[PDB]
């Protein structure tokens, strides 16, 4: 009668008084028995509190807030498979409208057949990899036409995000990164050209450098590639990594010439889940036209009496993010995106101005729309010692729940330490004012505790 | 006044009487102005009905239902970034626990340092590419150890899913796919050996072929690779693509030796969102140990005072799916998964038995746990003409919302047409009985209208 | 022009693109204009994230989790007024049942008229003040029965919670607080008697000391008061402040004689929202009988053709907490409470055991049901220097969201520094294991960074 | 087999078919066993229907409705502790903002340090007690400076709410209440002065008398006190009990000089949960400056590197109401509050006009913003006999679920019976029209049944 005794408790026991919640969760072997669903949920729900608060995570570029309709659309699409174009046909059609809209946003040549060349991805990483493969294949064909070897490809770039290093390693391409150096934390024309040769598959300007928040302007680089071809005969194209900038500049700094308005840009990628306002799991890559995308890389699938071209690394995945993306496009439009991005820039500019009053800092980024993304990036003025480092300050801020990263730059600037604050949607003026309060309090604490 | 009058309507108009819903949604250019959020949601919500009913989609292998707690965990984790190990450390800790559990499920050698070698992925596609890259690299090392050229790698396999064709194309590897042929819809030992040579980076058995639903058993192939090494000195590894079988066999057919219990299996991949019961966006790949994974492919990141290795093609992505996976592991356990998979096999066998009574069919898969996944796959018996093709039957069933695919096999079986029914979680016996009723009705309709044949 | 376009934006603008959310919230004067309700809610909701996580708050004794039915009862009762007995008759009746239940739990003499003498309160503070007032009044009557002056009352006690200092100040009573001494962090019989005299209105044993988590046992003190009356003729009563212990001992240590089983105990108070499992806003005070509560302090009100006495400092307040309490009483009962409290002690004992293996500590409280509440309290062994102070450790833990207090004891132990961990409902074993991991990581960091010392 | 059979039933039985719901709820002793949570919730949920529909309760002054955002905010803050300023620092910050806003609303001298002197409370009762203690303490210091006894304090007031009778009893203060009398149901200057002497700790004018709904105007009384000091040298201050009026006059009758604009007003208290639109559990008390609040009554606590003074009777309690109060302040502003209050006054004025047409009534309050609160209070004209009493009418209305109190006034007006209708937020015009319809029906019934009179 022991079995019956324990079963009775298993039925009537409360959530925290239950035997199944009296032990530490399994972390080594596959669990043997099934257990009360409420206890299983409670345990995991509580463990997740150790992740901290996403709204206070100021180190990330990804969306940490979504409105009610996106929550509903995501829940409604939880089981809609993005890859099954024939089984989820309307989801696929929506995806295609987004491709057209993004292509239009980036000034891609108007599609004669009514459909821009491009695709949704899980994020910029996959988007950049697809962009890199196409870049590699176009180069191979160029060299084959020239009768030259194709076994030593290289890629020229500036302070790229880690996905490009992974591309380099996984696709055996030599990465020629122009290192940052004091006063020049990016790839300038001169050093770019110095790294280019006939084995260069392309150049990748980062329209919104992660480490600094500033844009690498493609035009001056584009001018240098034109000169290079006129001098050497070598014709190099560009892929713009606009993970962040792709959904900012079009709305707040439309005159910046960085997209398909530039002849050598054959493809551009961006993260919908960054400033594109979509929930985690949405990326985009667009090609200027069909000739920029080698067909050998596209796998066609049947779609409504015909066949659509697919180019992806992943296969099955949720279609909720693209649906959410389309919702934002329709609900906000250019007008809405401008208002939302302007709100971010206002907050970045505010913090930039206020923080400048509190210490001997030299800013790298101050939330200016014509210079980069809505972020504040600074370092202590060389030789200035206020009695603390940005690492200590970063730590004091974390005591209040904020994640504000302090880190060293790369290349020839490794001796420089910077602090970066990202101002995304959902980091409203009032909320950022609280951060300013904790910053002042942290400084005051560091001054009284040397 | 016109302006204020229009604004008054914009504020007071009902959902369907509003001016903003009187037009066709944009599909060509980025929208110019903002609009009422309720109208935007409504328009899209309604368009999505044209996707049909996923619960009636019997063509997919992916989860079409999730319990309430998973819905809650997914909603709570909508903004948790899987890649940010330092910013979302407990999500990272949970993911690592799942790696251990899946590695354990597949009999991987127990990790001496407490952490198995492997990673979560968006799905089996990424998992397979990671496994494939590791294979190419290990092969290169093997060849370079003997001073031989590595310019012509090839991969030997059977009727694989399209992701392996993509792998071959993207990574410049020659795919040597042994084709299907009547009576042998898989990669048999004899033909496998024929295709293998010094340039083979590895063999990929499909533990659960999509086309037929049957398992390609790794053991007999393993025995062949042993003899192959004895005769030629060529040592070939295996990567098991257990996209479906990975979360089935361990529960309902433990006696099948297909995993790390086999020495040549250096890695295994499977889809959590298929029979792993996780929501779309979850896959797994495990390596038997440190030596099976080239560190040159791993990018280390800072994590709680130390470092964690990362091998992934994607970067930022939601952590909800892996959190949901862990919940299923904890809530169900071996006992629970066994009961859920048992229910699927019950239905598959029911339908296989019932449908057999309705026509001149030859079954390729009958939902037997010892032969493959919970699926029903059959063709019309050679030479018989019931007055209809499976294509016609498929179309009739679609009139009632069901998506039951009818298709021709590949290789040397391109003239054979099969119909496949997938029995996933959420396709309970009662629901399946309704399908059977529609099947019977479709058959009576086809018999009354002999012209539909063709 | 401007007014119209502005209103359009006000109507169509999204949450964060709205002009109204472009500024800092008002904090000095009453706002002049009305604003979008979604923006007002959003701003406040977001500000509240700076409060941190209540579940990781290990400093509080109050409930930080409530089940769904309680969330529902509270929402349904948001506007039910506890004081209006005639207007909310059944809420009143339920409250009265709770009084009988708590009185029963504490062994109060069975009430002849079917209703125990006592009342619900906002918390132990008001309850203690009511008990203190009755105490002062009974003392006055005793003194007046012999024609003696009542201008110099004093109250004898040990390491009491701040509410007794407030009672002493507000009601002009001299608080004779026996200070903590190393090895004697409580009011012992000998010192209690030294402080007692004819002007003592009562003795207040703290059955669950906040600073240490240990029980001050009323039995030994009661024996001392018996001897004291025998020796001096002075008869002194007790009021037990069982804010925490009143909802612990009855379930996990029934043999401790601390309640109305002791003749001199004329009243007992406790916090429902502490270990009574009620949501914030519920306290209790019970008197052993009619004679223990001076009628002059009670205000009778009409109630269903009759009258019931009321004794409270507050007037209008929500009835939800007492309704929630009754639900917990009925849903859990003695069996359920015993299981929830056992879970807390299990966790406290766990942490006590594991933390001991991490440093030169001397424990004051180790989560033993026979010595006190479910808490872990410790200090560094005298003379030992592990390279850090508990203050530094507390600070490191806060980096992970945990609020674990480190503070000096009072009295003659102001030189001692302790760290106290509260183990409440909702601080399950798995969650506590995460804290332990953070403790281990903090210690390693502190060992790698000596400068942090002090 | 019996134990297992009944267990199966406990699992499968429906809500009302379960054995656990087959008995009467416990009401005498602490429950022994734990029971199904759904049955426990159901039983209590159902018992609560016996309370009156709060929306139809026209006797209460407290909020009987709150918007959706307040419900959400309250649910989110169910466990935030108002007292732990250091553990819930932002909740504390928001509270202080409210203190500033309320002080500003009442014209308190602008705080030089940026923070007004005052505090949030559970309701007006605690606020008034805090206000009273401060008056008592200031008086004592005045007397001690004069070298006069402080053992016979008294307080002068008009028809105050019961909380002042409690203050008087609990703090041993002699209450000198000026009684109501025909013609003047309040404290007039002449009779106030006649009760004042050197032992008077202060005067408490009620800015919104509960019994009548009319305001007691502080100005003429303040004038009398100035003259009294000039004639006797006795300096007496005031504390305004603006429980209701505090959140009315500022918005709809700005010109009434009743607040800090008056020199003798050293403190004011009001109920946030009455016309302040906050949910039950919120009150306020503001002091004109630091000098008006004796420091010996404040207990300072650590707050963000500094210290914040606290003065409260309760300790732990929910922070949800203050957060909700701040939300209302921000969402409505002076514009929003004026609209909501104007709404109540329009409804009260409507009922007053309509009810006057139905019988021989003499109105004491007709919902005029310059005279008092949004209420209707009347009596039968002296001598007139319509064939019923207001008690009978009150009873007929209760048959329709309405709670409309009928009661006798106090003092020298005990022979006067009045009926009072409270028009709160949420008692919209349409709703009140239904009441008017029932009032007419009750009258027609009382006329058709003459023997009901009495
Ligand atoms: C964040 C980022 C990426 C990676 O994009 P995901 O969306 O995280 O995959 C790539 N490039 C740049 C410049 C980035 O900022
Ligand atoms: C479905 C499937 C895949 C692809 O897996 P995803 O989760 O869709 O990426 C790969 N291999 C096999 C055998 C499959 O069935
Ligand atoms: C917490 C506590 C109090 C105060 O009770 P509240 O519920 O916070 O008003 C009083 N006494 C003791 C011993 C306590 O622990
Ligand atoms: C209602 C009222 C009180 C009591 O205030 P609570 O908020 O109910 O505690 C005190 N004075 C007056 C004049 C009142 O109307």
């Amino acid at each position: 009668k022991k079995q019956v005794t324990d079963l009775r408790s298993e039925l009537l026991d409360s959530r925290f008084g239950a035997k199944s919640i009296s032990t530490i969760a399994e972390s080594k072997r596959f669990p043997l028995h099934e257990m009360r669903d409420d206890v299983a949920f409670q345990i995991i729900n509580d463990e997740l509190y150790l992740d901290g608060n996403a709204r206070q995570n100021l180190a990330t570029f990804c969306q940490t807030w979504d409105d009610e309709n996106v929550h509903k659309l995501m829940d409604l699409s939880i089981n809609k498979n993005w890859i099954d174009k024939e089984e989820y046909p309307q989801s696929a059609a929506i995806d295609l409208r987004c491709v057209n809209m993004v292509a239009d946003l980036w000034h891609a040549p108007a599609p004669k057949n009514g459909q821009a060349v491009g695709t949704n991805t899980i994020g910029s990483s996959e988007a950049c990899m697809l962009g890199g493969m196409a870049m590699k294949w176009r180069w191979r064909k160029r060299m084959e036409a020239a009768g030259k070897p194709t076994d030593k490809p290289n890629l020229v770039c500036g302070p790229v995000q880690i996905c490009w290093h992974k591309f380099a390693r996984y696709w055996d391409v030599e990465l020629r990164e122009i290192p940052m150096r004091p006063g020049q934390l990016f790839m300038d024309p001169k050093r770019m050209i110095e790294a280019c040769d006939e084995n260069t598959i392309g150049v990748v300007p980062t329209f919104g450098v992660t480490y600094t928040g500033n844009y690498e302007f493609p035009q001056p680089l584009h001018d240098a590639l034109d000169k290079f071809q006129a001098d050497t005969g070598i014709d190099i194209d560009m892929h713009i990594d606009a993970a962040s900038g792709g959904f900012l500049a079009p709305f707040v700094a439309p005159d910046i010439v960085w997209d398909f308005r530039l002849p050598r840009v054959k493809s551009i990628s961006a993260s919908g889940h960054k400033f594109g306002l979509a929930p985690l799991g949405c990326g985009w890559v667009i090609w200027r036209d069909e000739e920029a995308l080698p067909q050998e890389l596209v796998f066609n699938v049947d779609y409504l009496g015909g066949q659509i071209g697919t180019f992806a690394i992943n296969f099955s995945r949720p279609a909720g993010q693209v649906i959410a993306q389309y919702y934002e496009f329709l609900r906000l439009g250019r007008e809405g995106y401008t208002k939302v991005q302007n709100a971010s820039y206002q907050v970045a500019a505010y913090l930039a101005d206020e923080i400048a009053k509190l210490g001997p800092y030299e800013f790298i980024c101050t939330g200016r729309p014509d210079e980069g993304i809505p972020a504040v990036c600074f370092k202590l003025k060389d030789g200035e010692d206020p009695g603390y480092t940005l690492y200590d300050l970063s730590e004091r801020l974390r005591l209040r729940g904020w994640q504000v990263p302090a880190f060293t730059l790369g290349g020839e600037a490794t001796d420089i330490v910077v602090m970066r604050i990202m101002c995304r949607r959902g980091f409203e003026m009032d909320f950022a004012e609280l951060l300013l309060e904790d910053y002042k309090a942290s400084l005051k604490y560091l001054s009284d505790h040397p």
